[PDB]
């Protein structure tokens, strides 16, 4: 069923809450035993958001290999993403270690450091060229190279140096700065424009490690980003662009990380983004 018609049907009936609860009911449930070990309590921002053991990213150290991050691998679409929480004061070094070890080219950030008057994640990147950051626990150095501030997003060029080997890489920071404190954007135009900027960079392409994507918990706004990307990619690959069932794509993604899409408004916004984005993907 063409999703644009499914969309108008759900909207006229006002059954977004009912669709959403059906997804919650059918979603996968797998063990998260490593996340719940007492030694990892200060490595988790939220007590009810944990990576599944089967799909968690492991840090390459013998000490403690744990980070709140999951590898989402979409077989048909041929895309991988790592979804993670906003770094904590004691996990900033783990975060950049993961970026290094997984060979990521891009970091996508969908929240502000402060929202609703509270801290949603650590200030984990340098704000001035001449004031670089050093992560002593993981032996990395991070330098701001350049900054391009636009109305809806900011792109930063960063240099990440493995102090152990003195290799350096360029990381692109894509920061979406205008998601509202409550609800979802009224139009997806600016979100879609942001997605196409990340795509244009090469950060989502198979010659790099997976893109690292985060918000505060790494399930809501982060979920919306990778669901929309994957759905538009499938609508270009397959011979019938109307085979693409957004609910089935979401349940496939929820086999890799719990809670992707946090509200019935985020589910509706995801539909709107895919429907509006398709009017480029089909030749315009
Ligand atoms: O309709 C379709 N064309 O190509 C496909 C591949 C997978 C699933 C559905 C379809």
């Amino acid at each position: 069923m063409e999703m644009e018609k499914e969309f108008e049907q759900i909207d006229k009936s006002g059954s977004w809450a009912a669709i959403y609860q059906d997804i919650r009911h059918e979603a996968s449930d797998f063990p998260s035993r490593v996340a719940k070990l007492p030694k990892n309590k200060n490595r988790n921002r939220y007590r009810d958001v944990s990576p599944f053991d089967h799909s968690r990213i492991k840090l390459h150290q013998e000490d403690n290999d744990y980070i709140n991050a999951s590898l989402i691998k979409m077989e048909e679409a041929q895309r991988s993403y790592i979804l993670t929480q906003g770094p904590l004061p004691n996990t900033v070094g783990h975060f950049w270690e993961m970026v290094w070890e997984q060979k990521s080219r891009g970091v996508v950030m969908l929240n502000r450091v402060m929202e609703k008057g509270s801290l949603k994640c650590a200030q984990y990147w340098p704000q001035k060229e001449e004031k670089e950051m050093i992560f002593e626990d993981t032996n990395l150095k991070l330098t701001l190279i350049s900054e391009d501030i636009k109305s809806y997003y900011t792109v930063r060029q960063l240099e990440l140096e493995n102090l152990t080997t003195q290799e350096t890489r360029e990381i692109l920071h894509f920061h979406y700065t205008t998601w509202p404190d409550f609800g979802v954007p009224e139009s997806p135009a600016s979100f879609l424009n942001f997605l196409f900027k990340v795509r244009e960079s090469g950060s989502l392409s198979p010659e790099h490690g997976p893109v690292v994507v985060h918000c505060s918990a790494g399930i809501g706004r982060s979920g919306t980003f990778c669901l929309a990307d994957t759905c538009l990619l499938l609508m270009d690959k397959r011979k019938d662009p109307s085979s693409v069932d957004i609910k089935k794509v979401l349940l496939e993604m929820r086999k890799f990380r719990m809670g992707l899409i946090q509200t019935a408004d985020q589910l509706r916004f995801s539909y709107l983004a895919v429907i509006e984005g398709a009017k480029f993907i089909m030749g315009d």
